[PDB]
């Protein structure tokens, strides 16, 4: 059953002190899939549920605060206690979808243990407030409410079509020959093109020559977006941090200002004209009018005025008269869908779940039912698969996929 | 008919400047019923419901701005002009819910005699200031927007079951005997146990001993909430102020922050797996998970969006599946509803207006209908009392109840 | 056809740079018409639409930041290149409606010719910004998020019955005898009495005799009112002026100041007794309890919550009980309603299409389809006219006039 075959997934993944995405492909400790596995975890055994993110904090995070999309740790055998018992991980320069505080807030809230609650969300609740204050000092100079992404790997998007235009501007002259790891696991016809990740690189080399300097990536980065999702998400986790410092008795009045400028930010990424939120390219100066899945992360952040979450309620609808399978990651009218390519047109879990959420919270019952509906249906027929083609159903990208199983326990709680 | 004996109730309650809750039993003048008083003097007086107001601040005010829970005033004959006429009360050290600018911007707007309003206004508003700005300086300290109550008495709703954990921390030890008089009046099934009294008791001891001051009270006491009805009548009143202000042409920057910050707060106060809003529980660091009618009073501050109304529009519906009178104080189904007992489940005239003015305001017209209609049928059967059994509606607690009488005058206009 | 007609007129009242509201009655550039003009621009030339509103800030815009009501363009053969090709107007004293950055906003996002958009948008956003700066600065100086207009000529609705009572307190003693040209154009029913324009001109006179003094004019004008209409404007101008600045990697941490405050100002307004939005005298410091159409703009502006937003639509449903054409300019049940006499009832096009625009925004899309729709028959039967009569659709006022052509153009685009 479901649940059995998802705790299977979840210990096959588990490192100890932390998940991979999915053996093999993402042999490492990510920063938002981290977030979402300790809700499976929450499932399993609510002290793994806290070391997921201890982890992910104590081995990641920067001295200025900046918490990285990836914590390379190095291969361990899966026995305990080994000879470290008896007897400082590299991490990636980028960040990604700041989530944690809003599962941290939730693992603090429903822990049956209460002093276990209590000495994790102590610990835990400055090493967030830092990573919070890093995102708005180096990516949001103009005091704007709005973080900027240089990267789309920060997104957790990769290959979001949004991301097309902005990308183009990235050179790839005299870029060096790279050898590709990823096909060993997925097809390529499901991964970023060469192309992609060709301007990948050339980020990545620009920010490693200017010794990742927040300001010289910020000025100099000829890719320079404010994500929808990004955004969302940090709207989201700025209103679960408010609640976790008032429960702890700490001062919130940093955090409040983030919350209301935040609110301001968001809310202007809204499009009347195409009933729509976009993110916004700051080099070319102009929002990016692609309908991604993105786009109603919004309602999980809490923003928008009910109206406007109908607006998106239909357009949801509008994307299930033409997919079987709600929410393709691209509106599936788009010339740019593709419904095996990753970001480009699958379904995926995490943000059906973020999104059901988020309906749920505007009264969208049947909307938010579907959702889950759908997500479930997927995992039971094809297992726990990175993404799912909308129009079959198929599996694709990563095979025994943490998020997949960890939230299908959690939805199913 | 009711709307004579509602006049009758007022009358015979009066002591010309002040009006008692009810006769024998709150033989004194108290905050936030006075404000609900004055309601119902607009039915018959309009110099007679600003009276209320002028008498409450004149005598309750402290020099730092405090408006107390009750004013100690003497007795006096009810015969004027008496001998001081051809010829400084005590008060609590504790306060209660602000409703009172909410009341101050009615009687400012809608008195026919506008001098007279002007005059009115202009007196109270630096007074109304002065409370809102001790409430934030001695219950705010961390800034946050959301302000604690120390005392269950702070809430108006002296035996909410939200209470009971927090108050279980609350030393009774040595606790001297102490002789009840509120079972004169009213029956002690109705009314707080033993055990609620020498927790209330000790509470006031220990504000006693430190001579009442705000920093060593927030520091001491081990009852530490953040009330959601005592927090959503303040982002109201915050709101009222600034009209106020406005209008009055005073400058409301200062409030501006209080309503922009206290809707961030209330707004944080939501549980999403719950569907409706919690107290919080400052000494644990804890929500408090029980379903209060207090917990609808977000709608009269105005702060949820329509989505979240709707929850709680559902909410109601769900207690009116179990009880023939709406609202009750307590869910219904909670293990710690009795019908009889106070705030643990009856009906109460204040709220049901409350909560029918907010649910109108989100255009749920027929649950504040509904709200009205109960609340006009327990006054027409079983008279003017503080409370009402929702399953039979037998009237408990006070006879001859101010509020009741006032707000059927009110409501009836 | 309509599109065909509708250019003609623009064409008609274009001088080159700017276009006259109509010939003969306004013979000049007006401020907020010159920004719906802008609109039907959009749907003939970029490059004109841009023109219109460069026009205005380089000729208009006083030294302050102050951008006139009024810039009084000498007449120009309608030649070019004339002589001046081969080979400093005066402006009024007062403002109007700040729609122009929501204009903008459109322009530079949806201009084709990106470089032109840019340079149009870096070139306006710094006017703009310093215009807003001015209303603050001058018509704001109790820091309350609202700003106040001094004359009714700045609501740009000069005589909505709602400053009936507010005009009263202008004197007239001593007032010289004038000439009336409008009376030239438009017969005397559809416009505003003698003794409007008496107090038009006394405000006037009293202005330029302090020099158009901004702190005497605060302290000394006999007219003082918060206008519903102008600031939902301005509220919906600063939201889309701050979209600009991050577009434009500007600071906007000042716009977002004015937004913060200002949904809390504009929010305020509303009376729920009433069920709708007042303008407040200050001088009087009551709200003005009469229902115009103004009252209907915080819809534009994206402040409400649905649940407000349902109360107007509600009430817009009533009004059309009784009109055969939405919307008129005050409630047709008023005691104040002229059907013909300007804006006292009257439907007027801009407004019926701000008003759609916002009913759009919060999902109500049969009222925004019966807005659009009464608004485009009233335009094919009656022709381009200023304002057109509710319950026989007679067209009255300006004959030819621009804005009614210009959101022909733009609702059909
Ligand atoms: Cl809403």
């Amino acid at each position: 059953p479901l649940r059995t075959k998802a705790v299977e997934v979840l210990q096959r993944n588990s490192r100890g002190a932390f998940t991979v995405p999915a053996h093999g492909l993402y042999p490492y400790q990510w920063l938002w899939d981290s977030a979402f596995i300790a809700l499976g975890w929450t499932q399993v055994d609510w002290e793994r549920a806290w070391q997921e993110l201890l982890c992910l904090f104590d081995y990641g995070q920067g001295p200025d605060g900046m918490l990285p999309h990836i914590v390379f740790h190095e291969q361990s055998r899966d026995y305990f206690p080994g000879p470290d018992v008896w007897g400082q991980p590299a991490t990636s320069g980028i960040t990604q979808p700041p989530v944690v505080a809003t599962v941290v807030r939730y693992l603090y809230e429903k822990d049956p243990d209460r002093d276990r609650a209590r000495e994790r969300a102590r610990y835990l609740f400055p090493k967030l407030l830092a990573f919070h204050r890093w995102l708005y000092h180096a990516r949001d100079p103009y005091r704007t409410g709005l973080v900027v992404i240089v990267h789309p790997w920060e997104s957790g998007m990769d290959n979001s079509p949004a991301w097309d235009k902005p990308l183009s501007r990235v050179p790839v002259e005299n870029l060096p020959p790279y050898e590709r790891r990823d096909v060993k696991h997925v097809n390529p016809e499901e991964r970023p093109r060469k192309e992609d990740y060709d301007r990948y690189l050339s980020l990545l080399y620009l920010f490693r020559r200017l010794e990742y300097d927040p300001r010289e990536i910020y000025r100099q980065s000829p890719f320079k977006v404010v994500d929808v999702g990004f955004n969302a998400i940090l709207q989201r986790a700025n209103r679960d941090l408010y609640a976790l410092a008032v429960l702890l008795q700490e001062d919130p009045y940093e955090i409040e200002e983030w919350i209301v400028r935040g609110e301001v930010g968001l809310e202007a990424l809204w499009d009347r004209e195409a009933g729509f939120y976009f993110s916004w390219d700051l080099v070319a100066g102009e929002p990016i009018a692609v309908k991604t899945s993105a786009g109603f992360l919004p309602l999980f952040a809490g923003t928008p005025h009910q109206g406007r979450a109908s607006l998106l309620a239909q357009e949801a609808e509008r994307w299930g008269e033409k997919a079987r399978y709600l929410l393709p990651s691209v509106d599936p009218t788009s010339p740019f869908f593709e419904p095996g390519r990753y970001w480009r047109g699958p379904v995926w879990i995490n943000v059906n779940w973020m999104v059901a959420e988020g309906f749920r919270d505007y009264g969208f019952a049947a909307l938010a039912a579907r959702l889950k509906a759908d997500a479930l249906a997927l995992m039971e027929r094809e297992g726990f698969r990175e993404y799912y083609d909308p129009l079959t159903g198929q599996g694709r990208g990563g095979e025994g996929f943490s998020w997949s199983a960890a939230l299908a326990l959690f939805w199913t709680r």
